[PDB]
């Protein structure tokens, strides 16, 4: 019955447990460094992250065309001047760049971007991965692997495997969302899908999935979906999910990850910075969970206004695992409210965060900023049960922290450690 | 003797809040003379449907296997899965520990066998006395359903509740399931016709008036789906327009509408199977505007309805909003709702009800809510103190009494 | 010295925020040379429509009897019902107290007759000087409606506002009520046709151009319902498309859209009878994308629009979002909005406007909002300070000037 005797010691012990727990980051856009140039890293890549492109375009008089015509260094220079020098870098994405520099032993105080660049010029990808995963305390990274991308598909077809720290996830947007165009690529690749949606088309699409499952050994198959997402639906998407994806997933015991609420290309000229958000109906997700009890679903949603009801839906269905605070949700005010709602209604039965890192060094700030918030939530929740006379031990806190940052994910996808 | 600093204010407000007897204006408890339908004890607390939903997120035991377990075994499984194997940090898990502690039991031991021994030595009457004392609740409003055969008999035998328990007439089967319920009405001698004519109208009114007579309810209540609309040419829309509203106005009894529940999305979970959806405000707005002589108590289930519900209260004095219902009854939501409510309505609302299904829940439902409501009050008083206003301890006691008891009785026009 | 802890940052930020002169970019105040339409004094504070809604939730006085009372009588009733019989803890009630205190009056006495004496002794001009000084407001943007006969007079008599007050051309009757308004245009010599054709288009453009010439407005404004959509084959859709946007582009004048107000759900309440609804973002999205040479100022009334409004501002630099309008202008909501906005937009937004209808409200609207905005800034500067950034006091002063004044003038392309 030795246990934690005060809130101040609780806070110390929780913060230490959270900081020390190696993270599984279950959705990123990073790649094993052996995949080469598609692994993005360094300060110029940090600064030209699309979140920062959106932000600089609210201030700068430089036209979008002129921006895209600049070199990466020039874009980074402009972003630095407009968002850090001419106004204080108070936004979450700008703060994050500074957290990264500090983590790396660079000094934000000098504002010396040329000195920062020198740091990265002297390293290999493999070295930077080692440094960054250590600093961010991340043991495992789940990638986003898109067989429709020519520059990724090559490494796979060349027999490359990621190192043991990097795990595959099969990204299926082009197949589910753009089948009218994508069906022709499948044909080019020997999958004899017909004009008509018949048994032959069903079989060849299942074979496409099975071949990539065999190749990648993905931990889940994923898709991003619009605010209008509905299921069942008479559409290529509704048919592919019903006839191909769900049966394959069940057979292979692979979860289906759905990232719902992104409205694509509302400002096309902005590229990756041009996507918007909408509230979705919960009906399709509800139907999927109820009607496919032998399938597992990972869900994150983009609208603030979906988050509470998504937690309630998790209370209804054990084949739903909700994860992370995605994109426009990934800001302190929202991370805090979401994490509290989730813990109040689900206890520790969810995955509080993922980084969605596109640039390697972002693991540093995405985990630092989120861990501090998650630690605050845990401190309050433990203190409340301490107040109720419960005895919490440091071993129990370590166990719960491991569940939230790692074990709940592996347990749900039916694998590792 | 003036209140001169936040620190002094905080102690005065917490004392006033703690000391104020509560009227709990919507519960699923029953006067103890109604028998076994009053649920109580640690096995009942642990097998509350909120905890059933939570344990099914973790356990390998199937739902079928779970329902086949005895109550004690279900309670044991829930204890192991939600308190021993993971820390009991959820609001519903924390609530069980609050009740245990309140009763003088020691959660440090985690000894469910010992806790059970406490309950085995007591009668229902003794436990009600204990619980209402510890929760500082003076008055409990029940949910009395004349369509439940069990509950019906008791009222038909002329059994009256204890004076601490007040009736409220539950109408879901009548309003939401008329096709099916009209056959029972006619078994009971209410000659409702196949068509909605004057005959039907008068006999439904007679059913309402008969039950008002028997129950002396403080309000009539219904829970409603996110799709709720009014006017509507449906059985619900016709009964409300033609029968419920006129009867309610004549007897000056409010109509309680609990809006936002989507029933049985996961049928096998039973009570743990219901979901939530955002509702349109249009139907509520229409009722308030078009029936100014009727009074309406509303609580809604969707987070995304709460702010606009507060605005609608600003518009209509015949609306009384109440409580943080079910999926809203979690600290992060209780806090945001109570602040939005106080900022736009001052003290003209009812901040909380327990919806207790198990007697001992009054202990944590009230404990956990009072701490949050006290903190909101402290901030709001502090803000007017900083503006130069002098608040007296007697004024705090008054406002606290309005929130926890008097606003309800004023609105219903009673006690 | 120089800033190396949260404690020091808090001192510097609070000083910067308190000292920064405010441009209040949307109010319902008027240059004092406009005469009686400039509302001021304690009785006007107390009878603000926010307080009429609140008193009606408590008083037994009927709405008809209320409107039959004199202003002083109305103000007496509201004081008794909202300040004396219950603690004045609501945001709007707290605001009255902050004004009294700011003017050097003592709320501790509750001496309404003494408070009244204060104002009886001053001219409009003196009180404008006092209030703008106390509130640290350098510039006030008015709402000027050429459809209002009284207002139209000062403009037609060539009266110009005092250099501290700026015009904004309010267009609601034209855009929202064209069928009724076309007759008045015709009367004024704007000879619109029955059919929406080139004839009608040119006469509506001429109306706008004439009023732009007369008023020199900083923006043209309209308030819109939750059902607002664009493009739309309606008089509103057509006037915006064919007249308003091209005229705005030619004069480089922004269009301010205040979206989400549902008018007169409770008619008898007058100004206090308006409600809220969530709107589609589709119309605003279309307008921003398809009219890149037009500038748009937007504020929305529903809590549930705020986050997605901030995301839309990330997408479009021709969108400036502003303020926490009306039902949003409460501490709980101001805080969450200001945080969401800063997290996603840095300093590239206008955190607040007063919408003051009564002169003295500038005091509380800015005092209450500045304290919240300062705390949000302290958190955000601290986060980058802890991350190793050197924040200077001059940078703080710059950022604060952008939020409270410069961002507005930069966007509108003026002062
Ligand atoms: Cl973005
Ligand atoms: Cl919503
Ligand atoms: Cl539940
Ligand atoms: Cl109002
Ligand atoms: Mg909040
Ligand atoms: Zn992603
Ligand atoms: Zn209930
Ligand atoms: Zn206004």
């Amino acid at each position: 019955s030795l246990s934690i005797n005060s809130r101040e010691v609780l806070a110390e012990k929780v913060k230490n447990a959270v900081n020390n727990q190696p993270v599984t980051d279950m959705h990123t856009h990073l790649f094993s460094p052996n995949f080469g140039e598609i692994l993005l890293w360094d300060i110029d890549e940090l600064l030209t992250y699309h979140y920062l492109v959106a932000e600089v375009m609210r201030w700068t008089d430089v036209s979008i065309e002129a921006f895209w015509a600049m070199s990466k260094r020039e874009q980074a220079d402009l972003i630095w001047e407009e968002l850090f020098i001419k106004r204080s870098p108070v936004s979450e994405a700008c703060r994050g760049v500074l957290t990264c520099l500090q983590g790396l032993g660079l000094d934000p105080a000098t504002r010396d971007l040329q000195v920062y660049r020198e740091y990265f010029a002297k390293k290999t990808s493999e070295e930077q991965v080692d440094t960054v995963l250590q600093l961010a305390n991340v043991s495992d990274v789940v990638m986003t692997n898109d067989p429709f991308d020519d520059n990724e598909r090559i490494s796979w077809l060349e027999g490359k495997q990621p190192d043991s720290r990097f795990h595959a996830a099969l990204r299926l947007d082009p197949l589910l969302n753009e089948y009218e165009q994508t069906k022709h690529r499948l044909r080019d690749w020997g999958y004899k899908v017909n004009d008509e949606w018949n048994e032959g088309s069903i079989q060849e699409v299942k074979r496409f999935l099975t071949d990539w499952i065999e190749r990648m050994d993905p931990v889940y198959m994923a898709v991003s979906l619009p605010p209008t997402f509905s299921f069942p639906e008479e559409s290529n998407r509704g048919r592919i999910i019903r006839d191909c994806l769900l049966p394959v997933a069940e057979k292979h015991n692979i979860p289906f990850a759905m990232m719902i609420g992104v409205k694509k290309r509302v400002h096309p000229a902005l590229g990756d910075a041009g996507d918007f958000v909408g509230k979705a109906s919960m009906d399709g997700v509800e139907h999927l969970l109820r009607e496919y009890p032998n399938n597992k679903f990972l869900v994150t949603m983009l609208s603030r206004e979906n988050q509470h009801e998504l937690v309630v839906l998790a209370r209804k269905f054990s084949n739903l695992m909700i994860f992370g605070c995605w994109w426009f949700m990934n800001n302190p005010e929202i991370i805090n409210e979401m994490t509290r709602m989730r813990m109040e209604m689900l206890g520790t039965s969810f995955i509080p965060q993922h980084s969605d890192a596109r640039v390697l060094e972002q693991l540093i700030y995405k985990w630092h900023h989120s861990k501090s918030i998650i630690a605050e939530v845990l401190i309050d929740k433990y203190d409340d049960i301490l107040q109720a006379g419960w005895e919490v031990t440091e071993e129990e806190i370590k166990r719960d922290v491991a569940d939230l940052f790692s074990r709940n994910f592996w347990r749900f996808v039916g694998r590792n450690d």
